[PDB]
């Protein structure tokens, strides 16, 4: 029965492919070379390479959030790998699976001391499962459970495969391995969440990240509708439920956001935290702005309220659970007013403040076009998209690192299918890694890119004014895009962003560069209320 | 707790980075790091440069420590900041070169966000990458822990990393006192050094190779005079290149590996007593390897210890051992210098063909040889440090151990930040160009003017050497001189060796912007070290 | 201020002596010489060594149980450490500390891939914290992390010290690092678990492995006193409670126990297991048996009940918010009648039985003799040694692996300070380790050992009848015993067993073997009622 | 010894290679000139062939060299120790190996020894027999 085999790399690229991986984004390396040879020679999946590590890592997460499936980065052993560690940290820090694919030295050829291994024990801090694959007999094996891991948590995954290893013959890769539940632990967590839920005076429904990651919108839909209470979603949950018979009364960003929906969040006796990533951080829940002993928490297949918590309790066995013991409805919300973007941009010879970028994206929604999911960096530039009319809003929202904005709308345009994709970056990010739109003819990809230059670390500035390291230099950026094969143009009033914006989306083929110049000092409106929330 | 100093922790620690010879303070600020920085630009204790991206933070201060033999400073933001300079930490920490990570952090009183899961993720990962770490969390007992730290530093010449949460940057606390003292073991240093002699009087081809340490330690001046006593071959690694040029016993040239002269790599290699004095071992690019040489007759010094005839003697620094050595040796005018060692190639053809490695070597050699002193030279990891290999310098600066890419341009910014107006030639390739040579954009801000040389062969060759059949290896055309003005300097493509002449000439009669000379090479066109490194691997 | 350093090796010694250590056992080699030369010479904890690995361990592991302290069991590199490691997974078994140092290469001599370490990964699957001193700067808090982990789970630790190490100079060891605990969920917890005991029908307290191995016997008394309900006690709970104003109603041990303690416990819709091992094993308490809607696990430093847990409560945490909320009572039962124990041993002609040995010890006792502690080896000794009187009883009643009892004895007599050790073993057990008694001279120890010679591995006789393979040879026990500086006598009538063991307590100096003839197919009535239960 | 460490062309046939009591040590040997044929693997000139049998390596080997009638057989390498002074001194190790030498020398066919870890095995080192089976390199008592 059976008895085929194939070459390890090639079982690799294929199981990922079982598991809905588009691409494989990645920069090889001596080590890394005859996996690449695999990649490129069988063409399982189609490979993306990038100029710098942090965006093959970058790319990938955004593809993997762009399909909600496994995303994939190649990389070779040493610098190549230690190069994409914030990358493979931030797709950590914000549930996306990215599975990171390190070539390292053959199993015969010793070791190399150089940081006496490091590389591996460094990305055991940044995943949640990991193997090096050395051994032919168990590989199959080891790729199932590895890969099952990140499709189980939602989180990175390390795969190490010395070079000698790459055409070892192995067995095909089978299913995931079951991470099976217990019937009455489940039943018993329902029970009580149910319970919680109706003896609440102020029950909140959050539905947030993991919701999207593990596909489960249509089912929250339904237990949306049956559970009868508001539904609010998280930054990284925006969007979900929005063709629900019950969409979200809005989102909760934290003191920038509206203050009712603030409110409601923070003083629900009934909490239901629907797949939600809590933190400190700036857009996202924060355990010290809640109630604790009313809050439940479903997130990590855990489920926590009164301080206890219900294990291996996978996000859609929970769901699926309540849905059971809810009866049907026909209730809506559908006959509200939809949300007000900022609209009507003054095309006229005044200089651009952020609103007014927001103004111009919107209005061209207004007049018709369909909108395009957005990729933004971390600045000024994602508290000004987040007044934008999108088809999906991918950002660092809670991780804040830097750099992800321009990579990520090229990792998603990779995995678009022909679907254009707007990025919005701020002149310190673009200086990171901007440059990676030398790519996009290779790619055969064209997005639009509209590039904040106040030539500053403007959110560093308003933080604290006083200093003088947040003046940066005037870098001209639309005048460098040719030099990597794009359109740029440098706009510094209203009517030359109108015109500019018209003719990026009229014109195909390259990518398009709009460089708004922005005065400093000058901010979108959710990042002054932020900074106000904060004196 | 504290109080009355009159000095805020921020600042002890700038004095005690300067009072070890730190020279600048690189970094790129964030919410966590703004008191920290403010501190620094305020009190200008070291001189505040920032960069574009982290990876260039860290390059920068490994140049500079490279640069001086001192201390290098790298600052950070917690999180992204922070993970984003790893991999120039570790590059650093491969090639023994003592940078001083200083990150920002959460307040002691405000938690964190703990989106990964001191036993924060953060620092687990530098505890990886450096030789000792302290979350200065308690003013009281910062001053002994930075002295701890930083005296690690300088022990073992490797990156070492600070946390400062926010509000402990402005506390007051005492002054930062002298690095603790390390253990010597005075009875294994004395048999250590007798049986060190014993072993190399005995070998019948003994060597002495001059490395890393050596130059990491100030130590050119005592292994000259060793070199000159103990009476044998001298030779350099590649980290040790440079080293006991002008002394009566020069090395006879630098061992690298297969890519090399094959007398010196037949003369180490063959060695049964080869005395690595202060050596990287490694299977790895230019540095000696475990698998190439007999250890058995090796005598290994490295680490603050020696490892000869099977055993090792702990505690010994190398400074110690070449005392003990010099006093157990009698002077001697033994002299070995002759007519140049390695023959630099020269004679450039400025006519119509195009342009390989080896006519950029030349075309930087003839001008030195007509007359202009060297500039010291930082390369990238490629062709382009096989290239320098053959070009006339006043010192190389490369990852040639660890051979990651993007160290080129940001460690020529960096060494020329302390360089004291001396210009420095950075050679880079187009795949590492693509990384992070946009750093030139700091070049006008920070008022240096580096003369760059970009191998543009629209391909990752050194790649295509190792699997030619890939497609993957091939690059797109990147216009990079079009680009140079967008970042305030003076870009120019070349074609023809003629071409590359001229601009050579232009670049350096014009300093006061950064000179971009993108030297397009065809693909399959390598420099002659490259090609011996290729047809070595066969 | 300070500035001392000590040598590693005895930095180590040290901590465990300030952390109740009493004696280090041990077996030396190569690469754990340095090590041993620092514990002989700096005297810090008396050093004893044994025969066999395997005595090594178990005499850690009693030693820890006989004073709730930590064990130390020193072994060399490679087969020492090897060798011990059934001990070690007893001791995890039944949460002993046993702290396992072994020696090790020093850093610089490379490796020796004999096995390719094995060794500290094969350690890592049988203790709660590891640790590999190589770097003299991070030792003192790696000393400290892990043997505060075992005390804080009351299991194995594995502390591996390169050879070149043991003199390096280092800080002294501080304090245990703190697992501090969340107020909040504390009070939760003793909350929801005390709302729990009193809406059961039948609530019962069952007091267990951790109470006493955390030394909370008082705490604990006062605990039963205030919640008012029935107390019983796990097979290693034993004794516990027996001077407390409501002591134990009696021990639960499964089948073969009291009908009436067994259905007390698993009928009972409150049942709060204060600090059990649960496990389908002979004598514990088992999952299958007990209603999981209603029990409440307070265990590994987590309480779980209703499905659900609360972690990082600390057992004596959990006590003393308990009784913070409890009145204080008057309450006592001591006013019942004592247990029935086996007497009247007929000093007659007629062979011996496993009871007629319970009933010539129990009728010392009666006549005036205080208890002795008994050690008991896996096998019907130890289903015999049920109906003694004791002053404690140590036997692997969980894990069931044979070769406990001796070394366990000596490990016991060895810390005793004076008091005399009885040890029970059967014949197949005293063949693998009851030779260990050659070192009590060395040892300076007398135990008393009562070894039940059937000539047959009778437990399996009784389970499968059938074979021929459980018919053991006679091997002349009580003959060897002079070799290996004891007194040995055969004893084949009840006359001569009641004359054997007044002869034993009479004769101190060497220790003292019993050995018991007794027929194959008879049993100690425990193990007959297990047996019928099986059925 | 000196034959073997000083081998610019050590055919190690079948090796385990470790750094332990009697095995073949990586650290003695000069592993740049030294032909590792183990674990269906070949290692040398600094590379390694993987999915080598010895059996195979073996008959490839033969396949490759003529036959030969050279021999190097002569008189036994390393003398037993024979004649035990069986007299009133105490005893010593070498003498157990001459009491079980002597008796094969008067014409006792050789028994195969079993030794455990110690100077038993040093001493067994020795001892004319008819196989040697012990913990060589492991070293477990
Ligand atoms: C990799 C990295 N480095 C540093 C930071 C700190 C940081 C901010 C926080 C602390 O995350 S905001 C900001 C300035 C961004 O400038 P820009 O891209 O031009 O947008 P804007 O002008 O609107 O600020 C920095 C440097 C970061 N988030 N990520
Ligand atoms: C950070 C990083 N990523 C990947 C590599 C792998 C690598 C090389 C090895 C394995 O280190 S050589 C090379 C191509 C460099 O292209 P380029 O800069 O244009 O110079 P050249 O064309 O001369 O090769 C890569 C990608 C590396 N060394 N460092
Ligand atoms: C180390 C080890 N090996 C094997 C067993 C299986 C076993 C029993 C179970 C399965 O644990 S009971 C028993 C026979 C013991 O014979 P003995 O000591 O003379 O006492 P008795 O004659 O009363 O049986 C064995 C071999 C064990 N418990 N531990
Ligand atoms: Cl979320
Ligand atoms: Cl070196
Ligand atoms: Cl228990
Ligand atoms: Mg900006
Ligand atoms: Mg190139
Ligand atoms: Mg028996």
């Amino acid at each position: 029965p059976r008895g085929s085999h194939m070459k390890l790399a090639e079982a690799l690229l294929r199981a990922l492919k079982d598991r809905g991986a588009q691409a494989m984004f990645g920069i090889p390396g001596d080590f890394a070379l005859p996996f690449f040879k695999v990649a490129e020679e069988t063409q399982i999946l189609p490979l993306h390479t990038l100029s710098h590590e942090p965006a093959v890592g970058f790319a990938a997460d955004a593809a993997a959030r762009y399909s909600s499936t496994l995303g994939v980065a190649a990389v070779t052993y040493g610098a190549g790998a230690f190069n994409m560690v914030n990358a493979v940290a931030g797709a950590y820090a914000e549930k996306s699976p990215v599975v990171v694919i390190s070539g390292a030295p053959g199993t015969t050829e010793g070791n190399a001391g150089l940081l006496l291994d490091t590389q591996f024990q460094v990305f055991k801090e940044i995943t949640v499962a990991q193997a090096r694959l050395d051994d032919p007999a168990k590989a199959p094996a080891e790729i199932a459970r590895v890969l099952g891991a990140a499709r189980a948590q939602s989180r990175p995954v390390y795969l190490e495969i010395p070079r000698n290893m790459v055409n070892a013959e192995v067995e095909p890769v089978g299913d995931d391995p079951a991470w099976p539940v217990d019937r009455d632990a489940l039943a018993a967590c329902a029970d009580e969440v149910l319970a919680a839920m109706r003896s609440a005076t102020s029950p909140v429904l959050m539905v947030c990240v993991e919701v999207r990651r593990y596909g489960l919108e249509a089912k929250v839909a339904e237990l949306a509708q049956r559970l009868g209470v508001p539904v609010v979603t998280t930054f990284m949950g925006r969007g979900l439920l929005a063709d629900a018979p019950t969409p979200p009364l809005g989102t909760y960003i934290g003191v920038a956001g509206d203050a009712e929906i603030t409110r409601l969040v923070e003083e629900s006796d009934g909490l239901f935290l629907l797949g939600a990533i809590l933190s400190d951080t700036n857009f996202a829940v924060s355990q010290r702005k809640i109630d604790l002993r009313k809050t439940i928490h479903a997130f990590d297949r855990a489920v926590t309220l009164g301080y206890h918590t219900y294990a291996d309790i996978p996000l859609a066995g929970l769901v699926d659970a309540l849905l059971e013991r809810l009866p049907p409805s026909d209730r809506t919300t559908r006959g509200k007013e939809p949300h007000a973007y900022p609209t009507g941009l003054q095309a006229d010879g005044e200089p651009i403040a952020p609103m007014d970028i927001a103004r111009a994206v919107n209005d061209r929604v207004r007049a018709g076009q369909e909108p395009l999911l957005i990729a933004a960096d971390m600045g000024d530039c994602l508290f000004t998209a987040m007044d934008m009319i999108d088809a999906g809003l991918m950002a660092p929202g809670y991780y804040a690192g830097m750099g992800f904005g321009v990579p990520a709308g090229i990792g998603a345009q990779c995995v678009s299918g022909g679907k254009r994709i707007l990025t919005v970056v701020g002149d310190g990010a673009f200086q990171m890694t901007g440059w990676e739109l030398g790519n996009c003819r290779r790619l055969g990809i064209d997005p639009i890119v509209i590039l904040f230059n106040n030539a500053s670390w403007e959110m560093l500035r308003t933080f604290q004014p006083e200093s003088a390291f947040n003046d940066l230099d005037d870098w001209r950026f639309a005048d460098m895009a040719a030099g990597m094969g794009g359109d740029g143009v440098r706009v510094r009033t209203r009517a030359e962003l109108k015109a500019a914006l018209d003719k990026a989306f009229a014109t195909r083929g390259r990518f398009q560069l709009i460089e708004a110049m922005i005065p400093r000092g000058v901010l979108s409106d959710t990042l002054a209320r932020f900074v106000q929330g904060q004196k």
